[PDB]
């Protein structure tokens, strides 16, 4: 009868208010802390007061209408959310897309700057609250987060606090674990993030066959029914997180839990692990598990997918199901693969058929189409030798500047901010990939491209500049990462008129951590891009050394700012002669 006394009874009154705190801080991302506290009170009483009596008056209410009519009454609406307002006007589920609509991508809310001292404070004096700020705040720093996901980081973070704040050293115990934990969020949000643009800018289709390769290969030894019956599940999970239906997602997250966890023997030996866990935990584990060994009895693929005289027939008959099978079939053979480069021998495996069946003899044409994926495995696997030898021999920094230089030739009319902040992100891939095991290397190494590509696409969405970035964004997802890769300059790009003030340094940046202090350098490196496009980023790397020589010389000087004055303006000038 009541949907939200059913969802308030299933979750729980913690996990409800927390699922609750989120959504509405992903939606309202400016509001401070304490009006969406209050919001998720009177919304927990709403929900409580229908579970005693669920015929009761607006009881009957969907959870989309129950949580955007709270939303609307909220103080200030007009002035804090022009846009917002006017989703207000209309009705469900008009109101929800148009609030979906508006959510931002990129706020440009402060940095979550740990201070462990005056931290410890709050959380001692008032975990609940502690607690619950970390939630609002990551949310709405990332709006698409993936809620019962944030639940559980907030459940690290509360150990995190729990087992340093007892201590002598605030600082040296908690510090490193809150940089680990930052990063941790960074990529979790990212990989959601995907999955909602997938579903946005591709439909449900394309995140099912993502889905199919990447569950393949967690679990080889799961038969085509098995690994079926989870993608669909996962995929109307994801799909109620983005969509924003937070209560449905969290449940139907524990359900496939539970039901993975009922059948693990058959599915995969890594999750008797992850299956001994508390229920957060669990399905944190489930999505992160290690892919299990490939099983013995695996089947020759020739036979069905190239010999077999009727494919024609099958194809015709059946084309979704026989290539979810041939999706499913290659994708648990090959864990040494990207999930895009699977999606996109998918799409050859299909072509060739489309072509093949039309023709005369089929059986002759589709024989040799398993040696049509020969060349696509080639690209990729030299990209990521060539990438890891560079990262090897240079290191996180250069390999960045590398990068930098790199992808502001293919869009120099991005914002420096963007192409410093995917540049740096595309450059920790090396540090995270290029260590492992080397078949672990190209899956991990595309994998991880294609989540900061996203990123880069995703705030395209908001402030288009280019209509290269555009065509790469919204072609092909599996085609991305080959379609960015394949950019050259711009050269349609005008030059950027020189601005002295741009590549002019002051003292501040010495006291700067050294972190913050890159950044500034690789931001001027991107502005040298930007001035002089056709310029050799063995150029650039030369002149950004010198620069780095220069800060480093005056914010070791006694007079650190007659230092920046003399030297500065000579190295401003005297760099734009080496770019020519
Ligand atoms: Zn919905």
């Amino acid at each position: 009868k009541s949907e939200i006394a059913h969802r308030f009874n299933d979750l729980g009154e913690k996990h409800f208010k927390g699922l609750v705190l989120v959504a509405f801080s992903q939606y309202l991302q400016q509001c401070p802390f304490e009006d969406h506290v209050k919001l998720v009170n009177e919304v927990t009483e709403f929900a409580k007061k229908c579970a005693a009596d669920e015929s009761a008056e607006n009881c009957d209410k969907s959870l989309h209408t129950l949580f955007g009519d709270k939303l609307c009454t909220v103080a200030t609406l007009r002035a804090t959310y022009g846009e917002l307002a006017d989703c207000c006007e209309k009705q469900e589920p008009e109101r929800n897309e148009c609030f979906l609509t508006h959510k931002d991508d990129h706020p440009n809310l402060p940095k979550l700057k740990p201070e462990p001292d005056a931290q410890c404070a709050a959380f001692q004096e008032d975990p609940d609250k502690f607690l619950g700020k970390y939630l609002y705040e990551v949310a709405r720093r990332h709006p698409y987060f993936y809620g019962p996901e944030l639940l559980f980081h907030a459940e690290e973070y509360k150990a995190d606090f729990t087992e340093c704040c007892p201590a002598d050293d605030k600082l040296a115990c908690l510090i490193p674990k809150l940089d680990a934990l930052k990063e941790r969020i960074l990529l979790s949000s990212a990989k959601e993030r995907l999955k909602c643009s997938s579903f946005q800018n591709f439909g449900e289709r394309a995140v099912k066959a993502w889905s199919v390769a990447r569950l393949s290969q967690k679990f080889p030894k799961a038969d085509f029914a098995e690994v079926s019956k989870i993608v669909t599940d996962l995929t109307k999970v994801h799909k109620e997180c983005c969509h924003g239906d937070l209560l449905e997602c969290a449940d139907d997250r524990a359900d496939l839990a539970k039901y993975i966890c009922e059948h693990q023997d058959s599915i995969s030996g890594k999750l008797k692990a992850c299956c001994d866990k508390p229920l957060l935990q669990k399905s944190h584990c489930i999505a992160e598990v290690k892919e299990d060994d490939l099983p013995s009895d695996l089947p020759a693929l020739a036979a069905d997918f190239a010999e077999d005289k009727e494919i024609c027939k099958h194809y015709k008959d059946a084309k979704d199901v026989f290539l979810g099978t041939f999706l499913y079939e290659y994708s648990r053979r090959h864990p040494d693969y990207s999930v895009s480069l699977l999606l996109r021998i998918a799409k050859t495996y299909e072509a060739t058929l489309e072509k093949c069946c039309a023709e005369a003899d089929p059986p002759a044409c589709y024989r040799t189409v398993f040696d049509q994926f020969t060349p696509l495995v080639e690209e990729p696997k030299s990209l990521v030798k060539k990438n890891c030898d560079l990262f090897e021999e240079v290191g996180e920094y250069d390999f960045q500047n590398a990068l930098i230089v790199r992808y502001t030739k293919k869009a120099p009319q991005v914002s420096t901010p963007t192409l410093v902040e995917i540049g740096r992100t595309l450059g920790k891939v090396g540090s995270r990939c290029c260590k492992l095991p080397e078949s672990e290397r190209l899956p991990c190494s595309e994998n991880h491209l294609a989540l900061a590509l996203n990123r880069l696409c995703v705030l395209h969405e908001k402030t288009p500049v280019s209509e290269k970035i555009t065509k790469c964004c919204t072609d092909s997802l599996a085609e991305r990462r080959p379609c960015f890769s394949a950019l050259e300059l711009d050269e349609g790009y005008v030059p950027k008129e020189f601005k002295a003030e741009t590549f002019t340094f002051h003292a501040d940046i010495c006291t700067l951590p050294e972190d913050e202090k890159q950044i500034k350098k690789q931001s001027a490196l991107a502005e040298l891009v930007k001035h002089k496009p056709k310029a050799t980023k063995e150029q650039l790397k030369t002149v950004l050394g010198n620069f780095s020589a220069f800060v480093a010389k005056c914010c070791g000087a006694e007079d650190k700012e007659a230092c920046f004055a003399e030297e500065g303006p000579k190295l401003v000038a005297s760099s734009q002669l080496a770019l020519a």
